[PDB]
C-alpha cells in the first residue's frame, strides 16, 4: 500500500526508465544473470550465454529487457490497480516458466542495484523508498496467487 506521494515518486523514476527502456532492461537482466547464475538456467533462449560480453552483445537479449520492462511498466502505473495485468504474468510464471518467488526478489534487487549505477546521485533516498514498496506489493500480489496455485 503506497501514498499518492509514493506512487508520485515511483512514476517520476520510471520518466528515467522510459529514456531508454532497451538499456535499463538489458543491464536489469544481465545483472539478474551474472549476480544469480541459476537465473540463467530458466531462459531456454540464453542459456547458451556463457560471458557477460556476449550477453551485451545479445540484440535478442536487449528485446526481451523490452517486453519485461514494458510490462512492468504498465503495471506500476496502475498504482496498486493492477488485478487484470498481473493475474496471467503470476499464471504464466507459475505454471509453464516455473519462476520461483525468489527470483522475483532477486530481479526487484537487481532494478534497485541498475537505478543507482544508471544514475548516480540522482534517485534519492525518498525514490529508492517508494520504488522499493511498489516492487514488494507487485511481488506480494503474485506471492498470493503462487500460493492459490500451489506453486513454490
Ligand atoms: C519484473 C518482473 C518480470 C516481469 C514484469 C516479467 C514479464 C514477462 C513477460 C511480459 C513475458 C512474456 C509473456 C509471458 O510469458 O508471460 C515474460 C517471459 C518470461 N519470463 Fe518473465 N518477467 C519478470 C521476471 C522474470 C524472472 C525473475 C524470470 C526468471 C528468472 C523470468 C523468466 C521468464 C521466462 C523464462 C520467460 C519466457 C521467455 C521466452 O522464452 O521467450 N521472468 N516475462
Amino acid at each position: 500500500g503506497l501514498s499518492d506521494g509514493e506512487w508520485q515518486q515511483v512514476l517520476n523514476v520510471w520518466g528515467k526508465v522510459e529514456a531508454d527502456i532497451a538499456g535499463h532492461g538489458q543491464e536489469v537482466l544481465i545483472r539478474l544473470f551474472t549476480g544469480h547464475p541459476e537465473t540463467l538456467e530458466k531462459f531456454d533462449k540464453f542459456k547458451h550465454l556463457k560471458t557477460e560480453a556476449e550477453m551485451k552483445a545479445s540484440e535478442d537479449l536487449k528485446k526481451h529487457g523490452t517486453v519485461v520492462l514494458t510490462a512492468l511498466g504498465g503495471i506500476l502505473k496502475k498504482k496498486g490497480h493492477h488485478e487484470a495485468e498481473l493475474k496471467p504474468l503470476a499464471q504464466s510464471h507459475a505454471t509453464k516458466h516455473k519462476i520461483p518467488i525468489k527470483y522475483l526478489e532477486f530481479i526487484s534487487d537487481a532494478i534497485i542495484h541498475v537505478l543507482h549505477s544508471k544514475h548516480p546521485g540522482d534517485f534519492g533516498a525518498d525514490a529508492q523508498g517508494a520504488m522499493t514498496k511498489a516492487l514488494e506489493l507487485f511481488r506480494n500480489d503474485i506471492a498470493a496467487k503462487y500460493k492459490e496455485l500451489g506453486f513454490q
